[PDB]
């Protein structure tokens, strides 16, 4: 069973509004003009250009997820190229993870089922046919939506969740499944601290030099005693962040020793967590 | 740009415990085990039979959208014949509505949101091209999940995808206005909390009554004055469900009255009336 993905007119997208630049063009917000819902636009401001967006358009169609940033439509147009997804009205997880003054709590339960979402939509990707793999997953690509829920986005930086044979890349290094699984480690690490990754060091080159030799701090400082399920979840980090690609986990294996992790929590408290943050 | 449905392998679908029986199928939640996920399996409890599912599949996967029940995947073996959707852990309106027990207190923010949500999703459908019209509208068949937004599904206890309270008159023996007639039913339902035609033991004194310009009834008893723009909801109710069915809107019309009356209601009520009921 196929389906086509729904071609958008540009002049039925309404109250356009820059939202960010950078790599692969500008995001904007917008308001569909017929479908009366809120829409995030990712568009560049020729042929290969055609290409890549037309392909980017493929992949998020074909990836579609409960935790995958769901694409609406795509604009192909002579005056203008772009990809139509839904809006994630709350950021993404470095602004919540961050933002100290703006958010001065995340609550355990939150912190935690987030993970789980971002390893269940990784998992979901590595389990096509073909698998899918993401290559640039960080705390900028993991997108939340109106109920703090996780949708995993490519925004097209750090090399902070770059495992360190991926730091000369080769057929092999891009051909790897024990990448994202380093990324995830380090975003496991960085939602459990709510600390900046190798904070203390002034280089990103100097990262890579300390990385290569063998991670951010795993102390009491860093993860206080108070983390729940804190030593399952040191195990699962350093286990993920292990210099040996082979010594590392699928996210099946992970998921399967998170699912217990997110049942100590009550259905209550993730309601209580969202609250806390609006 | 085509994206394939996914085959679900039925060895796949672990703890599969039956959920409702009908004519045609049965609903039954599952538990994918690659994808670590909870699931809905609508099934055949071959040559027709399997053109049937396959069509409902089509359906359900080109009608992808944020209101609409997402569908997972179809398992396709000689052995079993099923589709996959994404499971609804709250039920259905129906049971909102008329479980008081349960539900006590179902809190206008949410009543709102939920009526938007119907229009954008039904608004979608008449959208598509060719435009699908759903002709079988009613609270069961709207879907609550796990942050209570609105999934419109079919569920098909007589019939694979190709009561009469919800039935415009000129229906009883194409219309492009049917669904509407049925929204405003719905409407009236949400707002009221009691079931259409109370007093009325028989269907046929429904249709009979219905058939002569007799609708649910409109006072203080069935709409208390204390609903938020009352005036203007029971507008959008009598204009929805005339007789004449020219004189019914269309859903950009009803979504254009809507969207005023939820932007009277701040975010955080909707999460509040959400917790209200956990
Ligand atoms: C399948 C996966 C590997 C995850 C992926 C995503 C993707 N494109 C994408 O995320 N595009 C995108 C990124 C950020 C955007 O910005 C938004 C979206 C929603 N709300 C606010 C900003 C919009 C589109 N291509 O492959
Ligand atoms: C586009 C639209 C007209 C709205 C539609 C729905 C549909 N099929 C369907 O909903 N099938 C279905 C219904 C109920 C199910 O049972 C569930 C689903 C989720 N959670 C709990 C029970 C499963 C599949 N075909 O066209």
């Amino acid at each position: 069973i196929c389906s086509a993905l729904p071609t958008i007119p540009y002049h039925k997208l309404a109250d356009l509004r820059y939202l960010s630049r950078g790599a692969s063009g500008t995001v904007s917000s917008a308001r569909h003009a017929d479908w009366r819902v809120q829409v995030a636009v990712k568009h560049l401001h020729l042929d290969s250009e055609r290409k890549d967006v037309l392909r980017e358009a493929e992949i998020l169609h074909k990836a579609r997820f409960s935790y995958i940033l769901p694409i609406l439509g795509i604009c192909n147009e002579p005056e203008f190229l772009g990809i139509v997804t839904e809006y994630m009205p709350n950021g993404s997880l470095n602004e919540l993870l961050h933002r100290k003054t703006e958010y001065p709590d995340v609550a355990w339960p939150l912190r935690f089922r987030i993970l789980h979402e971002i390893a269940l939509g990784v998992n979901y990707l590595h389990n096509m046919t073909p698998p899918l793999l993401h290559h640039d997953l960080k705390t900028q690509n993991i997108l939340l939506d109106n109920e703090f829920h996780v949708k995993i986005a490519d925004f097209g930086g750090t090399i902070i969740y770059m495992p360190p044979e991926n730091y000369e890349p080769g057929q092999k290094s891009r051909a790897s499944i024990k990448h994202d699984i380093y990324s995830y480690a380090v975003i496991t690490w960085e939602v459990l601290s709510r600390k900046q990754p190798f904070e203390d060091v002034t280089n990103p080159l100097q990262i890579m030099y300390s990385v290569s030799q063998g991670r951010p701090v795993i102390n009491e400082e860093s993860l206080p005693y108070d983390i729940p399920h804190r030593a399952r979840m040191i195990s699962l980090i350093e286990s993920g962040w292990a210099q040996n690609p082979d010594e590392r986990p699928s996210f099946l294996k992970c998921l399967i020793e998170l699912e217990p992790v997110l049942r100590t929590f009550e259905e209550i408290t993730f309601l209580e967590a969202v609250i806390q943050l609006k």
